[PDB]
């Protein structure tokens, strides 16, 4: 209640706060409710209360620029102070000021175009495995789990393209690194640990000091020893060299990245290429396979572009109109991250309001991309709206990879990835709605964009 008059003290809208909740409470219908809601309900501009956190909503194109591009160094530097993590305070998408720009300028080599080009035979290869386990399933005509199997092929990508290694997890029931990075899926804003985080801020360094955190301990220790493997295999290996993600963290310590910091980037990677690849495909699958219009255009714009079932190249990626369409769009209706976060790092008028040091601004990514005013009929799936050219979309609505410096490292890998299993995939196979289809498909209430019910589709040949 001490914070809960700060946005009326602005003649800022809002809903009112709960005294010791805030406005929470209304998270439950999911977040991007409440910020759809709230965007119809107030302005271009909504304040609402995390417990005591002031939380500032905006919406004008020319205040998220000033927001994510020209004052990014200048106020909004930090993403948001995150409650007890223990060493993943280092980790790329939590680090602060002037740690974060040393990780991020290290880590920014990983994705050029050059990069790029090298790891596509990577990448072609665990397609291939692909097509060849999805078979399997549609032969003996039973449905699958877009989740399980594009889980392991995103599990296998990323492994393979940042560590040089083959954990097979497209061949293994049992992957320990899928059974791992999922428990990151599990928490949620009602959570007593993290709930008590956002209303008693405080208890973060007591829990801090108890050594306990958000994330899961058996995940973050499998992960960080199993990381920990791979490198020290590269330094006796000389043969298994190569300029990958891994590679460039080990030649920091020639200077300096700690073998900390080095499993807290690795943790990131590992859970961005598993999670959000595997999900955004879910989804460009169950929209293909509920409007079979779209599937079957897109279907034939890769018999053109690739005659016979032929392997794709990697220009031959960056060239398709109609499947840079059906990508964007997927990521219009369903924007893993439902919003961008910004931390005030010091006191800072943005839209005329003075707005005190610590209180967070939010960018609501899914208000924006359902909003009426821009996009007609927004619940629906029509990959018309874009093209190839995105010169008439604006920069600052449509986010679904952010912005500015801070903006997604791996945008540039997960359309490769992602396009690269579409292709290989619809030039083989056909994906149906079967009764184990939930239509229209419910998104989740808690965390990142997820269906209320795993994905299932029937997968047949051509
Ligand atoms: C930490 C994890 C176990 C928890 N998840 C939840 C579920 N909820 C409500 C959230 O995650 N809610 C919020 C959130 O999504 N924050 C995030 C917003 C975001 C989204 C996309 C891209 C970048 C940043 C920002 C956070 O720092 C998380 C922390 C994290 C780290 C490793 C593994 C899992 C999670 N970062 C990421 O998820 O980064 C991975 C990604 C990178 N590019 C796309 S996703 C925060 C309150 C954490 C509670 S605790
Ligand atoms: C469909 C796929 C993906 C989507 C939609 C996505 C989306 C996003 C979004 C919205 C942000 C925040 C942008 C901002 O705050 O301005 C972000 C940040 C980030 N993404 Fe992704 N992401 C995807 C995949 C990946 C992959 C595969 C990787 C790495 C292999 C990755 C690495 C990161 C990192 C490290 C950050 C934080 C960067 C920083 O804080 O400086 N992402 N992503």
């Amino acid at each position: 209640t001490r914070t809960h008059g700060l946005f009326k003290r602005l003649g800022i809208p809002g809903p009112t706060p709960l005294p010791l909740l805030g406005n929470v409470l209304s998270y439950r219908q999911g977040l991007w409710k409440f910020d759809t809601e709230c965007y119809k309900k107030y302005g271009k501009m909504w304040g609402t209360y995390e417990g005591q956190l002031p939380v500032l909503a905006i919406t004008d194109p020319d205040v998220i620029r000033t927001v994510l591009v020209k004052e990014c160094y200048s106020v909004f530097t930090n993403r948001r102070s995150l409650g007890p993590v223990g060493f993943m305070k280092s980790a790329i998408s939590l680090a602060e000021d002037e740690e974060w720009k040393r990780i991020r300028s290290l880590l920014s080599p990983t994705f050029t175009s050059g990069k790029l080009k090298e790891m596509f035979p990577i990448i072609a290869q665990y397609g291939d495995v692909l097509v060849r386990n999805l078979r399997r399933e549609a032969e003996k005509g039973k449905p699958v789990t877009l989740k399980d199997i594009f889980g392991a092929y995103s599990m296998d990508v990323i492994t393979g393209t940042s560590f040089g290694v083959n954990i097979d997890s497209l061949n293994n029931p049992q992957d320990p690194f899928v059974e791992s990075t999922k428990k990151f899926l599990k928490f949620g804003f009602l959570d007593p640990l993290f709930l008590s985080i956002i209303l008693f801020p405080f208890l973060t360094p007591v829990f801090e000091a108890l050594n306990v955190s958000l994330f899961p301990k058996d995940t973050i220790n499998f992960l960080s020893k199993s990381v920990n493997r791979m490198k020290k295999s590269r330094l006796n290996d000389k043969q298994k060299h190569r300029l990958d993600f891994l590679q460039l963290m080990i030649d920091s310590q020639n200077s300096a990245l700690s073998d900390l910091e080095l499993a807290a980037q690795s943790i990131i990677f590992i859970f961005a290429g598993y999670e959000t690849t595997s999900s955004v495909l879910s989804f460009t699958l169950y929209e293909l396979a509920t409007h079979p219009d779209v599937q079957q255009k897109l279907q034939k714009e890769i018999d053109a572009v690739l005659p016979n079932k032929a392997p794709p190249t990697y220009d031959a990626v960056v060239q398709m109109e109609y499947l840079d369409m059906v990508v964007n769009e997927t990521l219009r209706l369903f924007p893993v991250a439902i919003r961008l976060e910004r931390t005030c790092k010091k006191d800072v008028e943005i839209n005329g309001v003075f707005i005190p040091k610590g209180s967070m601004v939010v960018i609501p990514t899914y208000a924006l991309h359902h909003d009426p005013k821009y996009w007609t009929e927004p619940e629906e799936f029509r990959p018309e709206r874009f093209s190839k050219k995105k010169d008439s979309i604006d920069p600052y609505i449509y986010t679904p990879f952010g912005t500015g410096p801070r903006n997604c490292i791996g945008m540039r890998f997960a359309l490769m990835n992602m396009k690269l299993a579409l292709i290989r995939v619809l030039q083989n196979f056909s994906f149906k709605p079967c009764k184990e289809t939930q239509i229209p498909l419910k998104l989740d209430t808690q965390g990142l964009l997820q269906p209320e019910k795993p994905i299932v589709l029937k997968v047949d040949s051509r």
